[PDB]
DNA sequence: CCGACAGCGCATCAGC
DNA sequence: GCTGATGCGC
DNA sequence: GTCGG
């Protein structure tokens, strides 16, 4: 629905969510507020009272009260107060830097480091990830047009195949469901040589090649199975340079690849439904495998999965195009 | 009433 | 030095 | 903060 419908309420709950996560370090309250904000964001009527809102799953007594105060006064005293709070607002803000979580943000503010400028001034107090996060603070908050995602995909698929044409790489996330923009790029990689029962350089060789053609520009973390870093499309020679983007690359055993593609394609709501449906059919589906459940609930050995559809077939679901997995 | 609310890789800390 | 915990991100 | 065993 139009954001003007209940935007004031959903904005309020999202702000409350952020303070719970970043300042109070109450992750479950953060999630409670987010869930309330989502269910309301989807509600196709302008809410007139807290009681009305309380009918929606995830909206309880306290949020109903807050909605009543917001409807009557156009604000919430508690939120107004924390907004103006120098320490709390700075803590909340610093967590926007990738690599600075609630613990680091609190420590920085405790010692008088409150702004990006302060961070810029205190490099030796930042770890590698945090320096990269500061360096690209603005770029990381920008979204990526699908057209750019397509150019990025072109490069990733090309270089992967160049390293070894037996690699399989899939760009997942909402991009794969056809979204018009992305927050970052999520690449799942496999190779027939690598199974759950079977090399510690399969990922490295790919990351290296992407660095050699100057696509990958920085590394946040790199192990044998997961890479997280930064990339940038080549500039059109005279055109303004593209923003640096977050890209993750994960190596997954071949026998677990398609479970991974399904999972990381989502959406999150689709995943919940498919997993439920799988249960009532006597299957357990997670990120890695689908397994049968015996009559007393004992999980059997993972079943053979050679495609996304193999998974749909097990639980008697008709195959669903990623474009159709909004829920 | 009171516990669940996901789980795991990687970088780094804390303890030995 | 080694192991396990913690912070962080997803 | 909300849900539910
Ligand atoms: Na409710
Ligand atoms: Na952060
Ligand atoms: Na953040
Ligand atoms: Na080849």
């Amino acid at each position: 629905p139009q954001e003007t419908l209940n935007g004031g309420i959903t904005d309020m709950l999202t702000e409350l969510a952020n303070f719970e996560k970043n300042v109070s370090q109450a992750i479950h309250k953060y999630n409670a507020y987010r869930k309330a904000a989502s269910v309301i964001a989807k509600y196709p009527h302008k809410i007139k009272s807290g009681a009305e809102a309380k009918k929606l799953p995830g909206v309880g007594t306290k949020i109903a009260e807050k909605i009543d105060e917001f409807l009557a006064t156009g604000k919430l005293r508690k939120l107004e107060k924390i907004r103006q709070d120098d320490t709390s607002s700075s803590i909340n803000f610093l967590t926007r830097v990738s690599g600075i979580g609630p613990s680091a943000a609190r420590k920085f503010v405790d010692e008088g480091i409150k702004t990006l400028e302060d961070l810029r001034k205190n490099e030796d107090k930042l770890n590698h990830h945090q320096r990269i996060g500061l360096k690209y603070f603005g770029d990381f908050e920008k979204r990526i047009p699908r057209e750019e995602m397509l150019q990025m995909q072109d490069i990733v698929l090309n270089e992967v195949k160049k390293v070894d044409s037996e690699y399989i790489a899939t760009v997942c996330g909402s991009f794969r469901r056809g979204a018009e923009s992305s927050g970052d790029m999520d690449v799942l990689l496999t190779h027939p040589s690598f199974t759950s029962e079977s090399q510690p350089k399969l990922l490295h060789q790919v990351v290296e090649q992407l660095q050699k053609v100057h696509f990958i520009t920085d590394t946040l973390s790199k192990g044998e199975t997961k890479f997280m870093g930064v990339c940038q499309l080549p500039s059109k020679n005279d055109e303004k340079e593209y923003p640096h983007r977050r890209i993750d690359i994960a190596l997954i055993p071949k026998d677990q690849y398609y479970c991974g593609v399904l999972y990381f394609t989502g959406s999150d709501i689709f995943n919940k439904n498919m997993r439920a449906h799988a249960l009532e059919k006597g299957f357990t589906i997670n990120e890695y495998t689908i397994r049968p459940l015996g009559v007393t609930g004992v999980a059997g050995e993972p079943l053979p999965v050679d495609s996304e559809k193999d998974i749909f077939d097990y639980i008697q679901w008709k195959y669903r195009e990623p474009k159709d997995r909004s829920e």
